[PDB]
């Protein structure tokens, strides 16, 4: 209720996967992913960290992710609703196509 | 008491860390290390033989 969590900072680290958690929403393409929160064979992971005012670090948990190369499943920045074919185009000055 | 360990040889191997256990005493620089003898996520290891 009262936000006593102001002192503790908890965030994700960088694991061994060949991508990043914050850049999965970009237009990245895969075949299957199947995230999980328990250990399974053949799967990279992102550790979790907890700290008090950036003095002493400790590891708390992890997130386990699998994947397989493909061209079927694509991430999206945010869920646009009400359309039938996701596309966008901005003209006449610099963009990132 | 009597050194019966004369036959058995036990030593460390080379793991997956990008350094060595016998050369950690040299002038090597880090930020934190925090050795442990139990499994924790995101950590290399030295086997025993
Ligand atoms: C390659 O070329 C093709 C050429 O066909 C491109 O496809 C066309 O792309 C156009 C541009 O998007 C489509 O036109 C409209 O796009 C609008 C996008 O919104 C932005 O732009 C408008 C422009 O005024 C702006 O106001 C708005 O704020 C946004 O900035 C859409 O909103 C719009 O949808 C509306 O119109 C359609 C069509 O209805 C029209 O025609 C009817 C007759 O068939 C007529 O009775 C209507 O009065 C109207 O004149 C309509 O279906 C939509 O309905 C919405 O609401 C209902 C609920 O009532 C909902 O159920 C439904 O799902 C909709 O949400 C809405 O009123 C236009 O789509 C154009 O439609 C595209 N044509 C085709 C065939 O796809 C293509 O993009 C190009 N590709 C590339 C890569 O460039
Ligand atoms: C380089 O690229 C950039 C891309 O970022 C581009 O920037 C665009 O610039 C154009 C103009 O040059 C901008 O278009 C303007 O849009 C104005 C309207 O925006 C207001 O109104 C929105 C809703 O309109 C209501 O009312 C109308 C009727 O008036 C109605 O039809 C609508 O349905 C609706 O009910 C409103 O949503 C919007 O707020 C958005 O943004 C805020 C943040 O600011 C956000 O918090 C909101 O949630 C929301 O997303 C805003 O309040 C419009 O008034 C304006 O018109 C003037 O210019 C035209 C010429 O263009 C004149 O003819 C006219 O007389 C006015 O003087 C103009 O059309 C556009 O928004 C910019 N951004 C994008 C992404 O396109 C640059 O132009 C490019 N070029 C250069 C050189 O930089």
């Amino acid at each position: 209720g009262s936000p006593g969590d102001s002192s503790w900072h908890i965030y994700l680290k960088s694991g061994t996967c060949p991508f990043s958690f914050s850049k999965l929403n970009n237009f990245q393409k895969f075949k299957t992913i199947c995230f999980s929160t328990v250990e399974v064979p053949g799967s990279c992971n992102f550790p979790l960290e907890a700290t008090w005012h950036y003095t002493s670090y400790t590891i708390v948990g992890a997130l386990y992710v699998t994947w397989s190369e493909g061209n079927s499943i694509t991430g999206v920045p945010y869920p646009v609703s009400g359309i039938r074919e996701f596309s966008n185009l901005v003209l006449n000055n610099c963009t990132k196509y």
